[PDB]
């Protein structure tokens, strides 16, 4: 899909769910909820290319507005696994959610080498 990284967030969101909840996730209720609710905000129709910091603001501000702080921190913490995935496949540059404080909290380790 795309010509090679053209692709938008909402697209992204089937190539992250695929990848990064095929590694790790343990609750697929919960992340795969996430998706559809929080995750695609409204610049899911955008590419990754466009969402800088100060959008990663702006959505942190209206996850809080229609929905509650809690998520808010959910979303946020799910989108760093993302920017990392959209890095290591050069999308983006950046970690557009380096312009506020990411924490840690969640990465696991490893067996030898994931088969998939």
């Amino acid at each position: 899909m795309a010509e090679k990284n053209a692709y938008t967030v909402a697209q992204l969101a089937d190539e992250y769910f695929e990848r990064m909840i095929a590694g790790r996730w343990k609750h697929p209720n919960i992340v795969r909820s996430r998706i559809e609710k929080d995750i695609k905000p409204a610049i899911g129709s955008l590419k990754v290319e466009d969402v800088k910091p100060r959008h990663i603001d702006d959505v942190l501000k209206a996850v809080m507005k229609r929905g509650a702080p809690s998520i808010a921190n959910d979303t946020l913490r799910w989108l760093k696994r993302m920017f990392n995935y959209a890095i290591k496949r050069h999308i983006i540059e950046y970690n557009p959610a380096a312009a506020f404080d990411p924490g840690d909290a969640g990465g696991k380790l490893e067996h030898h080498h994931h088969h998939h």
